[PDB]
């Protein structure tokens, strides 16, 4: 397990234009195109990131193509974070994963919004943290996926997705 199929099992693989859990316009694994209430947005944003007609549907590598990037972006994100490359630095490889998931879900801002937690992360408080992070609108509103990436990250294993 990586990263990769971590996020591949999270938010799963829609090639048609689709409305995440909070009713953004997504498509792909997981790749929010906009927070407008416009199909045609969308679409439009869309066309805009294939570089293509693309009519509201990608092939399964298009998909796999701006996942890439979204990790890719993630993972940068996170490293050009004063607060939280510190504490992505201080962890072991497992760990790192579940804080790019959140990342990911989430937006840099989002996450950047769990300060208390981070710090116990950072102090390797691993039961605490989890408490702490179960205490949040995130857990409140997809809250399996968000037990899996609190166990990965208690943890330090995979097993939350085995
Ligand atoms: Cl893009
Ligand atoms: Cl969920």
């Amino acid at each position: 397990m990586n990263i990769f199929e971590m996020l591949r099992i999270d938010e799963g693989l829609r090639l048609k234009i689709y409305k995440d859990t909070e009713g953004y316009y997504t498509i792909g694994i997981g790749h929010l195109l906009t927070k407008s209430p416009s199909l045609n947005a969308a679409k439009s944003e869309l066309d805009k990131a294939i570089g293509r007609n693309t009519n509201g549907v990608i092939t399964k590598d298009e998909a796999e193509k701006l996942f890439n990037q979204d990790v890719d972006a993630a993972v940068r994100g996170i490293l050009r974070n004063a607060k939280m490359k510190p504490v992505y630095d201080s962890m072991d490889a497992v760990r790192r994963a579940a804080m790019i998931n959140m990342v990911f879900q989430m937006g840099e801002t989002g996450v950047a919004g769990f300060t208390n937690s981070m710090r116990m992360m950072q102090q390797k408080r691993w039961d605490e943290a989890a408490v702490n992070m179960a205490k949040s609108r995130w857990y409140n509103q997809t809250p399996n996926r968000a037990k899996r990436v609190i166990t990965t990250m208690r943890t330090g294993t995979w097993d939350a997705y085995k």
